[PDB]
């Protein structure tokens, strides 16, 4: 779809049976989920904000399907006020900047 | 233009005969310029992100020149590693996420 910036864009996700709303953040290098535990193992990572860092699980090889269109990528884990859809799914269902 | 995901969406703005690479930031509420003197009064202001929530000085009807494309609009100045382009100013471009 074509996402107007008047309002936050978000955006439904399905992560393994559970269904989030996520925002595509085109500011974000990673895409980072708000406390919800994913199945599997992951390896100890830290992203920087405004402000400071946080800590984060990254997961590898996880499925997400975003707003229709299915993404398979590093999820990272962690205390963030949002679910954030980083650069990193944004370039696999094919998402751009528009104007 | 269209600003695939790949890289981060740096651009170039001029703010006041100020040249600046501002990254295109959907998750961005407001729009953030680091460590950039703006003439004119201000108001203060808090911008949270990952972590924590920073200073910063709200200007209003700044004009910012956005990739070719001007916008006026509330700029928030303030200690934030990249100056940030939010929906504020991303609206007036006319820009929007595409997938
Ligand atoms: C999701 C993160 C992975 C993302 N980080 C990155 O992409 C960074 C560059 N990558 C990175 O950290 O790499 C890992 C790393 C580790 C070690 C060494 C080197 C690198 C991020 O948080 N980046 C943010 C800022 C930033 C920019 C450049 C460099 C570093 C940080 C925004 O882009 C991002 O879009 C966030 C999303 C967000 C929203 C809400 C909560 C948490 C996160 N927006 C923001 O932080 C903005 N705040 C807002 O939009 C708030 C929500 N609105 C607001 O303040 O309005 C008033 C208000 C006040 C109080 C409550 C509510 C509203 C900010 C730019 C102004």
């Amino acid at each position: 779809p074509q996402i107007t910036l008047w309002k936050r864009p978000i955006v439904t996700i399905k992560v393994e049976g559970q269904l989030r709303e996520a925002l595509l953040d085109t500011g974000a290098d990673d895409t980072v989920l708000e406390d919800i535990n994913l199945s599997g193992k992951w390896k100890p990572k830290i992203i920087g904000g405004i402000r400071g860092f946080v800590k984060v699980k990254q997961y590898e090889d996880i499925l997400i399907e975003i707003c229709g269109h299915r993404a398979v990528g590093a999820v990272l884990v962690g205390p963030t006020p949002a679910n954030i859809i980083g650069r990193n799914m944004l370039t696999q269902i094919g998402c751009t900047l528009n104007f």
